[PDB]
C-alpha cells in the first residue's frame, strides 16, 4: 500500500547505476506511475549493467560525455509523448550542462550535486577558489539568472545537500515554537532569513555520524566507504568551505573570500576531508567532523542571509559540513592522506556486508537562547532493509530525498532552477519521512568550549563558545 | 630447551602484574633458576590477584605509593639470602623513588619508562616544561651524578624506550658497511655519536605500525589498544616530544627549548598523540605517526650527541617517535580527542582476541647517502603464540627486552643507573632475538617530501626533505 504519487509521461534517463541509483530505482518504480520500457539507465560500469540487467530495465552501457552528451540525451529525453525526467545520479558529468539541455528540451531535471565534466577537480591550471562549490554554484545561479523561469530543474537534491535545508526550516520553526512565539510560519526567502536572525541563530552545523559496521576489518590499502569512493575523495581534496557568518569575528591565515557572487562564503587552502572541527550529534555526543565542502554549506547561508536598504548583508549564519563518516572511512582518510595518495583499490559497503549502525544525519543550530538544537534523521540499517531494497541507510536518506525532489518538481514543473531551499519544505518531508527512521529534535548544553582550556595554552574566544576560533581544529 | 642463563638467589620483586607483567613472569621462569616461592607480585587490582593466584606466586593486594613504599619494599628486597631483583612493571609509582630504594639497599632493579607518582600527569599547576620526558629524565641523570656506580639500576628498558636503542647501534654498523666507511667497531659513547656523524645520519624515527587487528569491531565509548591504555593516554597527552638535531633550520612557533639538562630536546605545547608527523616503514609504506613522547626521543639523541672542546654541540641526531597504532587505537584517539575526554570504559586486546597481524617496530635512519634505512622487528601474533604464552606481539617485544636487561644486569650488577644506550647491546640483542621473529634492514628512496607541494600551497623547504619542516603535520 505504497503511495504513487504521480503520473510521469514520458522517458525517465537515470544517469549514473551507482550506490544511489542503484537504491533510488526501485522507488522510482514504486512510487510513480509509467510503462517499464520508459525508465532507461545509463552507466558505464559492467557492473552496473549485470546489476541492471538482473532488475530487468534497459540499460546503455556508455559514459556520458562532453563530446556525446547532446547526440545521447536530447534523442532519449524527448522520446514523448509528453514531459521526460532526466535523474542525474552520476560522477564526471556537467550537471549544469545536463540541466541546461533538458531545460531546452522541455524535460525535467534533478541531481545530488554541481559536478563538472571529467577532467576538472585534478586539472592543475586552477586556483584552489576555482575549485570550491561556491564558484560551481554561481554557475547554476548564473544560469538561472539568464534563463528565469521555464521547465523544472532542481540542482543539489539529495541528502546533504537537499534534504537538510528542509531539517533547516523545521528546525527554525520547531525552535520558535519551544520559545513560545506562535504564528505565522515563513513563506517568502526574507521571511526565513529574519526568523533566524530574529531568534539569534549565529550557524548551523550539518553535523552527521555514520556508525554502519562492516562484517570484515578495514583491508589494508582499500578505502571503504558507504557511498561513493570517487565522490568522497574528490569533495574531501577540495577546499574546506563554509557559509561564512555575520557573527565571527576571526578567521584563519590561511582562509580566503569570493570577489564575486552571492558573498557567503570563505574557503581554506588545505583540503576538508584532512581539516577537523569540533561538533556533537545526539548519539556520539561531542565528536570531530571533518569540514568537507558541500553546495548546502553556501546556500543555507546565502537563504538565510539578511541584507539592509543597500543590499549589504547584515545577517548571516555560519554553516558548514562536519562529518563524521563511518570507522573504515575515517582509517581510509587516515590512511590516504597518511600515504600521500588514493589507495589502489576501493569499495562501499553493501547492506549485506554491514553488521550494524545508522546514518545520523542533522542539523545543528547554535547561538540561540537554547544554545544548540540537533534535529534530523537516526535512520538504522535494520529499518532499511525493511523499507527499501538494494541500498544502506546512508543510501537510503539519499534516494528518498531525491524521490522527494521528484515529486516536487512533478507537481511544480514551471519553477525553473530551484535549489532544495526553494522547495516546499513541508510537502518534500511528507514524501520523505517514511523513509527516514526517527526524526528527532534535541537540545543540548555542549559548546566548542567544553573542558577547555586543556594543560596546553589555546587561542579561544571564551566570550562567544560557538566562534569559528573554538571550533576548528588548530595547532 | 630454552636457554637458563642464570640463577636467581634472592628475591624477584615483580610491582605491576598488568599486560606486561603477565607476558614477563612466564619468561623469567623460563630463563632462570630460583625457587618459585622467592617470587612476589604487588598489585592493586583484583584482576591481577587472581591471576597471579592461578599461577601459584605470592600476592601482595596494595598500590605502592609515596607513603608506603619504603615500609612496603625494603623488607621485600632484603629478604635474602642473594641480591635481590626489583621488576618495576607498573604505573603510577615513581620509578626514580624505587630505583634509589633499591640501590640503597643493594638489588638490581629494572623498568620500562621514567614514571611519577600518581597525580603528576595531571597537575595544574605543572608548566608544560616540566610535564616533559625530558624533565623526568634529567632526574635520573642528576641520581646517577649525585651516586655514581654501585648496584645496576636499568631505566627504561622495554621495547620502546629499550630495544629500538640496540636497533640504532646495529644500523650504524650496517649503514658503514654499506657506505663503504670504514673503522673499528665502536666501543665508546663517543665513537658511536661520532660514526653517526661520519655517516651523516640527520635524524631517526621510531617507525612503528601495528596491525595486529581484533576479532570485534571497536566498541563505542571504549579506548582499544595493545599495551596499557591508563600508560599511553597519559603519555599521549604529554607535550609532543623530539631529540633536536643540529641539521634542523626550522621549529614551529609553539616550539619550545630547556634551559638546563643535556640540552638534546624540544617539546611542542600540544599533546603528542594528536600531532601528525611523516613516517615510513616496511609493511605500511608512508604513513602518518603520531609524535608521542618516548624517553628514548631523549635518550638516543643525547648518547649521539658529538661535542667540540668547550662542550658545545656540534652533531646531533633528531629522535622522535613516528607511532601508527593499532586500527583500533587510532579510532580509540580520533574518539578520545574528538570528545575532549577519556571513554568511559577501555580495554587491552588479548592473544585470543587478534586474528592477525604484527608489530612492526624499528628505527628509521635518514640524511645519510641511501637516504633512509630502516631496521628492527616485524614481529606476528601467530609467531608470537608459538613461542611465548600470555601476551600479544607488542607485549612480546616489551618483555623480551626486559629479559635482556634482566641477563644483563646480572651479568654486570655494579654498574650503576645505566640506560638502554648504555648496555652491550650485542648480548641483549642475543637474548632478545629469539622472540623478535624477522628482524630486517631495509633501504627506502621515500622522503617526507614525496608528492609534494601539491593541490595546496604547503610551507615546505625543498632544500632538504627531512627537516621537521617538512615531516610534521600542520592542522
Ligand atoms: N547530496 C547528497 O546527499 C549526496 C550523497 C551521496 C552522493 N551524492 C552524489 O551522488 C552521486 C552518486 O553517488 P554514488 O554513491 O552513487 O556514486 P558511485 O560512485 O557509487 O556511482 C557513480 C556511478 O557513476 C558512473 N559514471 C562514471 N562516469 C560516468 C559518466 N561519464 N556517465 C555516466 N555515468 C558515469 C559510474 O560508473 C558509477 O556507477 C555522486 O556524484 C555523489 O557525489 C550526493
Ligand atoms: N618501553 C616500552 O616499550 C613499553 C611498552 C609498553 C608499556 N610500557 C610501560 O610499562 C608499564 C606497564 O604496562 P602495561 O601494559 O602492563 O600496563 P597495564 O595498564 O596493563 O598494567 C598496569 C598495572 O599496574 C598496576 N598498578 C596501578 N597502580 C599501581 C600501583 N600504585 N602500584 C602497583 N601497581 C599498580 C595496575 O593495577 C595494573 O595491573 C606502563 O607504565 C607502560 O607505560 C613500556
Amino acid at each position: 500500500d505504497w503511495p504513487v504519487y504521480h503520473r510521469i509521461d514520458g522517458p525517465i534517463v537515470m544517469i549514473g547505476f551507482g550506490s544511489i541509483g542503484r537504491g533510488t530505482l526501485p522507488l522510482i518504480e514504486r512510487h510513480f506511475a509509467f510503462d517499464r520500457s520508459k525508465l532507461v539507465v545509463i552507466d558505464p560500469s559492467d557492473e552496473a549493467r549485470k546489476l541492471a540487467e538482473a532488475r530487468g530495465v534497459r540499460f546503455i552501457q556508455q559514459a556520458v560525455t562532453r563530446d556525446n552528451y547532446r547526440e545521447l540525451l536530447v534523442p532519449l529525453l524527448t522520446a514523448g509523448p509528453g514531459q521526460g525526467f532526466c535523474v542525474n545520479l552520476s560522477v564526471d558529468t556537467s550537471s549544469l550542462d545536463i540541466m541546461e539541455l533538458a531545460r531546452e528540451n522541455g524535460a525535467l531535471y534533478i541531481d545530488t550535486v554541481v559536478e563538472p565534466w571529467l577532467g576538472f577537480y585534478f586539472d592543475p591550471d586552477l586556483k584552489p577558489e576555482a575549485r570550491s562549490n561556491y564558484a560551481l554554484r554561481e554557475t547554476v545561479l548564473a544560469a538561472r539568472r539568464n534563463k528565469p523561469g521555464g521547465t523544472t530543474a532542481v540542482s543539489c537534491c539529495g541528502a546533504n545537500p537537499g534534504m537538510v535545508s528542509w531539517f533547516v526550516k523545521q528546525a527554525l520553526v520547531n525552535l520558535a515554537a519551544d520559545l513560545g512565539v506562535t504564528g505565522e510560519e515563513p513563506t517568502t526567502r526574507e521571511e526565513w532569513a529574519r526568523l533566524a536572525m530574529d531568534l539569534g541563530v549565529k550557524g548551523i552545523h550539518i553535523a552527521e555520524r555514520d556508525t554502519q559496521r562492516a562484517s570484515f576489518p578495514k583491508p589494508f590499502d582499500v578505502f571503504v566507504n558507504t557511498f561513493s569512493v570517487e565522490g568522497f575523495v574528490s569533495e574531501g581534496l577540495q577546499p574546506a568551505e563554509l557559509g561564512w557568518g555575520t557573527f565571527e569575528r576571526w578567521m584563519p591565515d590561511n582562509a580566503r573570500g569570493h570577489d564575486s557572487g552571492c558573498g557567503a562564503g570563505i574557503y581554506l587552502l588545505q583540503p576538508g576531508a584532512n581539516t577537523r572541527v569540533r561538533s556533537w550529534t545526539p548519539t556520539a555526543m561531542a565528536q570531530y567532523g571533518f569540514l568537507v565542502t558541500h553546495n548546502e554549506s553556501i546556500s543555507i547561508a546565502d537563504f538565510l542571509t539578511v541584507r539592509d536598504a543597500a543590499g549589504q548583508a547584515v545577517y548571516r549564519p555560519t554553516c558548514h559540513y562536519a562529518y563524521h563518516p563511518c570507522n573504515d572511512a575515517v582509517l581510509s582518510l587516515h590512511e590516504m592522506f597518511g600515504s600521500g595518495k588514493r589507495q589502489s583499490d576501493w569499495r562501499i559497503l553493501d547492506e549485506t556486508e554491514i553488521v550494524d549502525g545508522i546514518d545520523e544525519l542533522g542539523v545543528l543550530l547554535y547561538g540561540h537562547g537554547k544554545n544548540a538544537y540537533w534535529y534530523g534523521s537516526q535512520l538504522s540499517i535494520e529499518e532499511t532493509r525493511r523499507i527499501a531494497p538494494d541500498q544502506n541507510a546512508t543510501g537510503l536518506q539519499v534516494s528518498s530525498a531525491v524521490l522527494a525532489g521528484m515529486v516536487w518538481a512533478l507537481e511544480n514543473p514551471n519553477a525553473g532552477i530551484v535549489e532544495a531551499d526553494d522547495l516546499d519544505f513541508r510537502r518534500c518531508l511528507e514524501v520523505q519521512t517514511p523513509y527516514l527512521g526517527p526524526v528527532v529534535g534535541v537540545y543540548t548544553d555542549w559548546t566548542p568550549l567544553a573542558g577547555r582550556p586543556g594543560l596546553f595554552p589555546e587561542d579561544i574566544d571564551t566570550s562567544d563558545p560557538w566562534q569559528f576560533r573554538n571550533v576548528l581544529v588548530r595547532d
